[PDB]
């Protein structure tokens, strides 16, 4: 399932991102001289020689290769040299968090609630595969087209044994502001801690990209959760939507909704989106259609491919 490829059959055209994760490139698969040039995303390990960093990207690659679903990102391939490179699908509109921030004045209720369904469907798929993501957040949801998003970033994902309910984590830097209380306090992750993370993710979307608990330092979060403080109701949210969010943040993990329930409830809501999200000018808001998206690709591909001509 892990397809080990030759690095030399890949051309890096653009740096799409660089950070803790390393570097992500827009790249071309060119296996036969000039005949086929297929766009991929390439994530490259920076700390080539780090035993820990090598463990993290090889665990990521292992989990990401095991997943076949329309709302999750699969690993196409891996290159092993002095470093590791994950070959992944190019997602032309990048991550959903940057997207909702950049396109807020054109995002309608129908797109917001569809994303909620799509992320729940994907999380439900991962649950059925016995995967606890442990890092669900709007930054870890990528946009193939405005109408089609996929969960990614399996760097923290853990595969549970059959009928095993929880994963007990060691020490490490953890995304406190997206974690269930039991995860913060006791390092316990389940499908239900993923449901807490999903609640924060919906909250990120409904606020067009607000940072959770803005200003409050991570160290104060377990304390505010214990006092019953949760993320505020986003202005566009009717109480029915904010109630699903609040249910995802109940102290008792088993009282939190199930991804399969969240699919049924967000789906219901997406059939009458303007009843459940109140957005000004919702009726006259437009985003690139799937065909307009294929165009945008072709436009950007053209200018990128022209920059490879006035270079190399
Ligand atoms: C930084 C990542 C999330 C990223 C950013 N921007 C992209 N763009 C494509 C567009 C320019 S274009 C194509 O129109 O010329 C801006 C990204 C495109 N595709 C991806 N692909 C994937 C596919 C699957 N998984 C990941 N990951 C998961 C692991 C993380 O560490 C990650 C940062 F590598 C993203 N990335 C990412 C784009």
């Amino acid at each position: 399932l892990l397809r080990i490829l030759k690095e030399t059959e890949f051309k890096k055209i653009k740096v799409l991102g660089s950070g803790a994760f390393g570097t992500v490139y827009k790249g071309l698969w060119i296996p036969e001289g000039e005949k086929v040039k297929i766009p991929v995303a390439i994530k490259e390990l920076r700390e080539a020689t780090s035993p820990k960093a090598n463990k993290e990207i090889l665990d990521e690659a292992y989990v990401m290769a095991s997943v076949d679903n329309p709302h999750v990102c699969r690993l196409l391939g891996i290159c092993l040299t002095s470093t590791v490179q994950l070959i992944m699908q190019l997602m032309p509109f990048g991550c959903l968090l940057d997207y909702v921030r950049e396109h807020k004045d054109n995002i309608g209720s129908q797109y917001l609630l569809n994303w909620c369904v799509q992320i729940a469907k994907g999380m439900n798929y991962l649950e059925d595969r016995r995967l606890v993501h442990r890092d669900l957040a709007a930054r870890n949801v990528l946009v193939k087209t405005p109408q089609h998003v996929k969960i990614t970033d399996f760097g923290r994902a853990k595969l549970l044994g059959a009928e095993e309910k929880e994963y007990h984590a060691e020490g490490g830097k953890v995304p406190i502001k997206w974690m269930a209380l039991e995860s913060i306090l006791h390092r316990i992750y389940t499908h239900q801690s993923d449901v807490w993370s999903y609640g924060v993710t919906v909250w990120e979307l409904m606020t067009f990209g607000s940072k959770p608990y803005d200003g409050i330092p991570a160290s104060e979060i377990s304390s505010i959760l214990e006092k019953g403080e949760r993320l505020p109701q986003p202005p566009i949210c009717t109480i029915d939507v904010y109630m699903i969010m609040r249910k995802c943040w109940m102290i008792d993990a088993d009282s939190r909704p199930k991804f399969r329930e969240l699919i049924i409830e967000f789906s219901k809501m997406a059939r009458d989106p303007q009843r459940y999200l109140v957005i000004q000018g919702d009726e006259r808001m437009h985003l690139p259609s799937p065909t307009d998206s294929n165009f945008y690709r072709a436009l950007m591909d053209e200018e990128d491919m022209d920059d490879v001509v006035d270079a190399d």
